[PDB]
C-alpha cells in the first residue's frame, strides 16, 4: 500500500518518527507485512481548504484491495486521529482519497504485481 | 471538490489571492460550497511538456459526481483560462485529470462521505 | 502519456538531460509523438518503502488507453531500468502507478480529449 500526505504544515512541525508510525500503524490497518507499505510526507504546502489556509492535509492511500466501505471508514478514523495528534490538523480539514488498485496497473520490480 | 495544479512557474509568479480566486471560480462553476473545496499548487516543479520546458501545468480535479463530458470541458475552458491569465500558461501545454470520486472513498473527518 | 516521479534522491543526484530521457523514452515505448509526452520528477522527497529510507520512488502513469498486462510490464522494465541506472534507486524500491484514463477525463487547451 501507498500513503501520500499534502499538507501546508511546516517541516520543522512532522515529528521525527512520523514516518515509521505511519508505516507501522498502515501494516496493522491493512493485514500487509511492512515491506510493502510506502509512506511520503510533503509539508509546506501552497494550499487551502474551504478558501482558508489554517492547518490543512489533502491525502491519499492507495492498496491492491483492502478498500471499501467499512474499511475506508476505519482508516479514516486512525489517519485523521495520527494527523491531529502529530501534525496538530483538524480532522474536518483533512481528505483523504481511497483507490483500489488492480494488480496488472501496479508496477513494482521490474513488472507488475499481476 | 479538490483541485491539484503542479507547475514549473516560479513561486513569484503566483499571483496574491490565486487560491482564494480558484475556490470561489470552483465554487461557481460546480455550484458546491467553497467551504468543501480544496485547492493546492505547487510551482517550481522540474517538468517537461512535449520535451519543452516553456511553461506548463499538471492538474487534477476530483469531484464527488460533477463529472462527465460537458462538464469537463466546461471545467477545462475555465481552469485553464485562469492559468492562462494569473500564470502565464498556454492552455495547450495544460493536462487537467478529471476524477469521478465514490463518496465512500473520500474519507473526511473521522469518517467517509458514504 | 503523462510520467510523474516523487523520489528522495536529492536534486543533485537527478542528472541533467534526465526529463528528456524519459520524454524520448516513453515516446519510444509507447509509439507516440513526443509532443504527446509529459514528465514530471520531484527530488528531495519525505517518503519511506517498507519503512527504509533507502533511495525509493512513488511513480504513476497515465494514458488514454494502451494500458493493460503486457504493457504495463514492459513499462515497469523500461522506468524501473531508468531510475536503477540514472538516480539508482533499485527496483524492487519502486511503486508505478498505471491509470487508463477516459478521453473524456483528460482536460487540454480549455476542452477535454472526447
Ligand atoms: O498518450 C496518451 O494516452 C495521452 C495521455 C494524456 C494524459 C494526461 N494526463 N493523463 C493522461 F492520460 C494526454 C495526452 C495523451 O495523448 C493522447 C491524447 C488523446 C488520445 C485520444 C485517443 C487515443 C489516444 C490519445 C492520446
Amino acid at each position: 500500500p501507498m500513503f501520500i500526505v499534502n499538507t501546508n504544515v511546516p517541516r520543522a512541525s512532522v515529528p521525527d518518527g512520523f514516518l515509521s508510525e505511519l508505516t507501522q500503524q498502515l501494516a496493522q490497518a491493512t493485514g500487509k507485512p511492512p515491506q510493502y507499505i510506502a509512506v511520503h510526507v510533503v509539508p509546506d504546502q501552497l494550499m487551502a481548504f474551504g478558501g482558508s489556509s489554517e492547518p490543512c492535509a489533502l491525502c491519499s492511500l492507495h492498496s491492491i484491495g483492502k478498500i471499501g466501505g467499512a474499511q475506508n471508514r476505519s482508516y479514516s478514523k486512525l489517519l485523521c486521529g495520527l494527523l491531529a495528534e502529530r501534525l496538530r490538523i483538524s480532522p474536518d480539514r483533512v481528505y483523504i482519497n481511497y483507490y483500489d488498485m488492480n494488480a496488472a496497473n501496479v508496477g513494482w520490480n521490474n513488472s507488475t504485481f499481476a
